[PDB]
């Protein structure tokens, strides 16, 4: 019974402030931890004790997140974490050692895992939300967990062999992209992802989901063994982390019975997502880790890919100018011969160019090419210069972000698919922000009043994807401007893909559409190899990390036959 079906109302005029990677999000939430004076409430789908959230390495062990919950909790202060736990067949995360090693630290830390491992229920869905709440005044809520490979600056390197400074310690340096990965001759993937904070009342009403979660798991855990632990109790009607702005924020989730506890399923995010969509006047950039849209009530039901076209075709209609951005990884983030790949590749080009239900289907069969005038589907990749020898590798952009009209941005952990945005599937937080102090900016080369905080967003997010960090930083102020979006955008991403495709020859090419096609294009020589010279000077013309994104890649494989057995148990909507 509030907007969107929410649980939380609509905080107007509060603290809210956007991160843009995980260096300053790690940062600040050490920072407000360190000040903590009564509660911390932690949840994660992976959590790494022995990580540190102030980079470069500072005061020793000071800011290492077991030693920052440690130091706090010999203070008096409750801290209380809730972990998802995996499956019995994930061999990588292990819960059950985090678990008893952050409890080992001291008696005020209590951990609660869910699902349930002692349960005769068979859980499907996750625990995918990653929000860490200090004294229910300050929280934050986005898609970086506190894990390995999460922290990352705006230079997303993929180099780490200092001793100058070495930034990713020991397991934190990995690449979760195609036995312990060498650090000296193979790169790391960087982490391109968005988080922020929300201080007030927002932040209590984070608060108040988490304390529905671990009231409500405590009586599922109590159904077969008895808890030492306590019932939490929601604030009633003093930090304040610097660099934030005052803008209407609203909390949003997924959450059901089998997650929250609740009686009624909430999908929040999901409706939010379409709002923003189709009320937005000129542009809206996304950067989602997946892109499983285009709703065929059969497997795929969120409407957000229907919402796109649908909202383009408007456009189209009264002759507006209207500019979308997409930004996807290049690959989904799994260890081509997988099972999770090659169905979530399946789904996200589905929705993005293949079949009549996909986005482009919808444009094109009504406006034809002209869908380039609107819409653009681009990736991460950077190179680098290691051990002598000139390697590459994609940037997995594992944001949850919307923005519109440089006024209401949407910051969380849901990805685009069913699993996030049904919500009765995996359980998600997000927060949308809608501005109320205006700036002056251009939009249509004509002048517009911007907001602060989804403004100085978009900037920041453009800077780092378009190499105009650190510069003047020109052309991009109006986003929406012929010359911006045909001259900058897509003329980057168009020629950054092509080098990379040069020099490197790196995949996915959408010049390669089979199986078969592929071994033979890899065992071709390189030109990064064989003429280093040549490569290094072609290289010096890329600007920033955007890439088109390839459209044929693996177009003639079909998913069935490669995934499909004789007598199948699994269903699909598990990958959608
Ligand atoms: C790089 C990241 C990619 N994962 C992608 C998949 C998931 C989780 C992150 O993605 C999502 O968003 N939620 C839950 C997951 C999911 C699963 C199936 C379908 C989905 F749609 C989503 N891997 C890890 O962190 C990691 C790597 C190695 C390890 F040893 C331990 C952890």
């Amino acid at each position: 019974d509030h907007r969107f079906g929410s649980y939380a109302a609509i905080q107007e005029n509060a603290l809210a402030k956007w991160y843009v990677n995980a260096k300053g999000y790690f940062e600040d939430v050490a920072n407000a931890m360190e000040e903590a004076n009564e509660e911390i409430f932690i949840t994660d789908w992976w959590l790494s004790p022995e990580i540190f959230l102030k980079r470069p390495v500072v005061e020793g062990n000071r800011w290492r997140l077991d030693c920052i919950l440690k130091r706090k909790a010999q203070q008096g202060v409750r801290i209380f974490i809730m972990l998802y736990k995996e499956v019995e067949l994930a061999l990588g995360i292990n819960s059950e050692y985090t678990k008893r090693t952050l409890m080992r630290l001291h008696p005020n830390i209590k951990v609660m895992r869910h699902p349930d491992h002692v349960s005769s229920t068979v859980y499907l869905w996750a625990h995918h939300e990653k929000l860490v709440i200090i004294d229910q005044s300050v929280a934050f809520v986005g898609g970086i967990d506190l894990a390995y490979g999460r922290w990352d600056d705006n230079e997303h390197r993929l180099t780490d062999v200092g001793s100058e400074t070495r930034f990713w310690h020991g397991k934190d340096y990995c690449n979760f992209v195609f036995d312990f990965i060498d650090r000296y001759s193979t790169p790391r993937m960087p982490w391109h992802d968005i988080a922020s904070a929300v201080h007030g009342k927002a932040a209590r009403d984070v608060a108040r989901h988490f304390i529905q979660r671990w009231n409500f798991t405590k009586i599922m855990k109590s159904k077969y063994r008895s808890l030492s632990y306590p019932f939490l109790l929601p604030k009633s009607q003093r930090y304040q982390v610097p660099g934030s702005v005052h803008a209407n924020v609203q909390l949003l989730r997924s959450a059901a019975d089998w997650s929250a506890g609740i009686k009624y399923h909430e999908e929040s995010i999901h409706a939010a997502y379409v709002h923003v969509i189709e009320n937005s006047r000129h542009y809206i950039y996304i950067e989602n880790q997946f892109f499983i849209s285009c709703a065929d009530d059969k497997v795929v039901f969120n409407k957000i890919g229907d919402a796109i076209a649908q909202r383009i075709l408007k456009a189209h209609r009264e002759n507006q100018k209207y500019r979308v951005y997409v930004v996807i990884p290049l690959l989904p983030g799994f260890e081509g011969g997988g099972n999770a790949l090659q169905a979530i590749m399946h789904f996200n080009y589905r929705t993005m160019c293949r079949g009549e239900n996909s986005i482009l289907g919808q444009l094109k069969a009504e406006l034809g090419n002209q869908w380039i005038n609107y819409i653009s589907f681009c990736g991460l990749r950077t190179h680098a210069e290691l051990e002598g020898n000139l390697v590459t590798e994609l940037i997995y952009v594992h944001s949850k972000l919307l923005i519109a009209d440089d006024n209401t941005v949407i910051i969380g952990s849901a990805n685009i698919n069913d699993r996030s945005m049904l919500g009765k599937r995996d359980s998600e937080m997000a927060v949308i922000v809608q501005d109320t102090e205006t700036v002056p900016s251009v939009m249509d080369g004509k002048e517009y009043q911007a907001g602060r905080f989804a403004r100085g967003l978009r900037l920041q997010c453009f800077r780092v994807v378009l190499g105009y960090l650190d510069d003047p930083s020109e052309d991009i102020q109006d986003p929406v401007s012929d010359k911006f979006f045909k001259e900058v955008w897509v003329s980057t991403a168009a020629r950054n893909a092509t080098i990379y495709d040069k020099v490197f020859r790196c995949l996915p090419n959408d010049e390669v559409h089979n199986l078969i096609q592929l071994r033979d294009f890899i065992n071709k020589p390189v030109l990064a190899k064989e003429d280093p010279i040549r490569a290094e000077e072609e290289l010096k013309k890329i600007r920033g990390f955007l890439v088109q994104f390839p459209f044929y890649f693996l177009s003639e494989e079909s998913l069935l036959p490669s995934v499909g057995t004789k007598e199948a148990i699994v269903p699909m909507e598990v990958w959608t």
